[PDB]
């Protein structure tokens, strides 16, 4: 049972268990997103990296909460992954509007937890957020909206040169 | 417009630009009272050091706020800077009085913007203010208090003496 | 008072602290400049930066004059330091053609103070802004006016794709 | 003759002649001070070293000035050397007065040439003053109107007591 859990409600250690869930959920659509750029007919190698690379970050993401959960004595419950919304992403710039809709619903999910974990009185969770979540979050996404703004700059008249100029010097490759 | 802001108020953001120029008003004030020091007439190359040092981690603290309204979202607008106070700061004793004073009015201004943030469910804002700010305030207004203390004790008789002697063997020179 | 003053006229300590005030001023506008292409819906780099070291070196000419004013037994005087001329910056090309109006305006605050020390026989100042002001913003001003033209030809057909392409490839990110 | 003299007048040659003349005068004055505060019943060894730095600094001065009178095809012109104005040199603050004064001298000196050079049309040797004294002196004089101020401030009630301190703590010993 638990010798060790003290002040970790029954709503927290259920929300976190979702949050895992929403996390390698998110860790899944980018592993999706990396190889339809990494395609013959895609070829995007720089566009592959980016989503690659934030599929890694996902999972990590899962993996401190569910360390966290064990650390306070909850019992992480995993659940069925459903598969990403998308079997075929588009161009880049469709891409990268889909990954901002995605890191906003991870967004709000923090935030959501956040407000649990402060109504529960449990500022071990609030700042476990704060630490390793909120910040980083914020973060990508400033980099997923700079990259938009980019992307669109570059579509003008001639949107295939742009998408290659964009994945050549923008993105690490 | 803002493809990335979310859950960012508008009081939020305004309280911000209001604090960005706190900042640099603190930055000028520091300016002001570092060359101050520096006259050949006051001569206090320890003192001049000390405030020039501030006026930089103010105009830094300025900027890291300004980073931080991009990160969300919001629209950096600057305002006229006040000039400092004083156009002559009087002693040593005089200065870190007056440094003391401006140092608990950002304070309360970063209190008073917590709160804010608080009270708008902001968990980003508050963290960043907790993470970059608060504790910084509270050690610098720990050490002008302690040299405070120090130059009090050296007016005794001789009050050119002392203050000679705090320069030298307190300030760093 | 002053032991130290000697050749040092009136007319000049008020220009020298007239010039402080530009200088911190421009400074102020770079540092707009700067945050205006960190933002997420302009998110140029390689210009943010080009601005923010602007404003650092346009802050380390006025530290310079003061310290100046000072070993010649001026008084510093700070004023009112006025926001920059607009909150928004439009394109790059909007920006450094701005820039460039800014620095035709320090440089002949700098050649007006130059005639003035000449007309007050005050070798000391005119060396002074010889050796650490002049040629430096004749540099900077080509270097501007070379970007300038360089940001015309890229406008073309296809404002955005040029406007990236210089961003990337002309300024340092 | 001269094979290279060019642009060179006579009476800028002459007055080149006389500064020297000063430099070296100014040179003894730093000797005589310098081992006055040497003395069993003096016994300043950080004054000491500042006059004696200071005796080599005026000898280098008219050493650069012979060197350019050579570079020029004008004929250095020795006269006697009078010996400084006292014997013996009170205080450090009155020395530091006194030093002050002599300073004041070279410094008028230099600026009468750098007229006398303006008048003739002959800008080597108002660059030449320019690069090597004017900017040397400037820096000297604040430098000691700094040191006059604090040894100012250390009289209070106890003369002794802050004579030795300033030795200590400011001069290099
Ligand atoms: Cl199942
Ligand atoms: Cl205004
Ligand atoms: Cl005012
Ligand atoms: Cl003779």
């Amino acid at each position: 049972s638990s010798q060790i859990r003290q002040n970790y409600s029954t709503e927290v250690e259920a929300a976190v268990n979702r949050l895992v869930n929403l996390y390698l959920r998110a860790s899944y659509t980018y592993l999706s997103l990396g190889f339809y750029f990494d395609r013959d007919d895609v070829a995007l190698e720089g566009v592959c990296h980016f989503f690659r690379e934030l599929a890694e970050e996902k999972r990590e993401g899962a993996e401190r909460l569910l360390k966290m959960q064990n650390q306070r004595g909850g019992r992480a419950l995993f659940q069925d992954l459903q598969k990403p919304s998308q079997d075929e992403w588009g161009t880049t710039l469709d891409a990268m509007k889909a990954a901002i809709v995605l890191e906003k619903s991870l967004n709000q999910a923090l935030l959501d937890l956040h407000a649990l974990g402060s109504a529960q009185a449990d500022p071990h969770l609030c700042d476990f957020l704060e630490s390793h979540f909120l910040d980083e979050e914020v973060k990508l996404i400033k980099k997923m909206g700079d990259h938009l703004t980019n992307i669109q700059r570059l579509v003008g008249s001639q949107a295939g040169l742009g998408e290659y100029l964009f994945e050549r010097l923008t993105l690490k490759h």
